[PDB]
């Protein structure tokens, strides 16, 4: 029996440390492990499409994605995982800059069989944040950066 | 401050139960709250019926707290909840994410972009007795909206919905 | 395959509500439950002691404990039933007005498969609350009471 | 304003990784942070080493978030985390609930009636792989305390406990 579990949150969470701890689990209980990240940002492999990953992913217990935003082939590898019996885990950004979906992620939502969004802490008045602020004037949805470029913000310092 | 808190689940997992837990911490502290439910089910602090948010508003406005139980009926959700929230209050959503087909049921999803905390609860499943993510439809009707309860759905695994 | 799983919180965090959220669902499935209530304060039954409900316990599949702090004989019972192959889920305070350890509900942690603690809104200045205050002078652990006797506080709350 | 969380667990669930987590998240927005692991135990933001937490008293005190790694080996765990949380540090404790004997660990439960929020974590069972809340030792000594990992434990379900 297979299984998909996904982690919301904002940029600054914890997601990847997260999706690690649950990976390492079955790790060290001696099960195949495979983690996926994203290229522009046990086996550990960078990947730009799902496809190139998807036969080695076939030979394992447990997968793990880091930022399946960004991965617009998510919906389709996740569910025939899960339905070949493997263990899917995901990491992503629930919102863009503009709180707007990222990409095709809570279209696994209603496959997922859990569902969490962890919580940031606001860099700008030091309460919870729950989301992500684009600190410049750029407005395409991919901008690869760290807190050079994006403060983890709650409700109030978004709209500052 | 305001917030979103949201609460998804398949069916027969106590979504609404855990609306109320919620909702009445803040009560029993002397908030005032208000409970919304979608007008046409029924198959059984301010309670309101409604078919569109827009219905209750001035009714939410003039309250702390707002409880939207089965939200995926409301195509107005996401716009209520984010406006509500900007002007102060907390407002918690129980809401089924799938439909029989398992996929979004509605706007509700949309939501959790907005959203503070999101969660997913567990049913056990009716046919194997593991725990359950899905629902399952038992007849063959295929219009989304039918309302009813485990006379024409089960709680169900991935193992199971798809038998 | 049976297990033990428990609620903590102060007091008005809804211990009984999620215990209940829990049980009916294995209800609504058609498992035997029983629900066991404080005699002082599907199946259900009031008692002040456990041994008072063993053997009806023993014909049942899913068993919960609303405030497991008042039955001294807490510990065996639970680890017994959960043994026989039930479900046990146990509500009860962490702790009494004075933050310590009530009655021998803490170890049940150590044999329980999953913990957690719930958290009430604080009656004195609207942050969240892990604590209850006794609000009057009396001692004694056991003063049966609601939010006449009782306030669900944060901690700079609990100590003014 | 200062809190205390506490994560519990088995051995291999992960309690070290999660403690980091939520340290990491106040340090990335340039909190003071500072990570206290138990001195006898190297079998592998400021980090120091201790055996009583009185050792770092003056180097917490300087700092806004403290975590404190395999906490059930501390026998001044309660009175160190009650202090600093009342001077205002955000305290977060990863620790073993059970011995190898499922019995309190050290002091670390008196924590729980002082604690804003207690999780108790997830292993995977070594032995028949369903979910693991305990950890068995594979020899016989039977002194509490013995260092060691995989090689000395398992982590192990209520099943396979007992066979
Ligand atoms: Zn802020
Ligand atoms: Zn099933
Ligand atoms: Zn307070
Ligand atoms: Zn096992």
């Amino acid at each position: 029996r297979g299984q998909i579990q996904v982690i919301l949150g904002p940029m600054f969470s914890g997601k990847s440390t997260e999706l690690m701890r649950r990976v390492r689990r079955f790790q060290i209980a001696q099960y195949k492990c495979l983690v996926i990240k994203y290229a522009k940002d046990m086996e550990a492999l960078p990947a730009c499409l799902l496809r190139d990953v998807a036969q080695e992913a076939l030979g394992v217990a447990v997968i793990g994605i880091d930022e399946g935003q960004f991965f617009p082939d998510i919906v389709e590898f996740c569910e025939a995982m899960a339905n070949a019996g493997k263990t899917v885990i995901v990491a992503a950004l629930d919102g863009t800059f503009q709180r707007k979906p990222f990409g095709a992620i809570l279209n696994l939502v209603p496959l997922a069989e859990s569902v969490v969004k962890l919580t940031a802490v606001c860099m700008e008045c030091f309460r919870e944040a729950a989301y992500t602020k684009r600190l410049g004037t750029e407005k395409e949805v991919e901008v690869i950066g760290g807190a050079d470029k994006y403060h983890s913000v709650c409700r109030l310092c978004y709209f500052k």
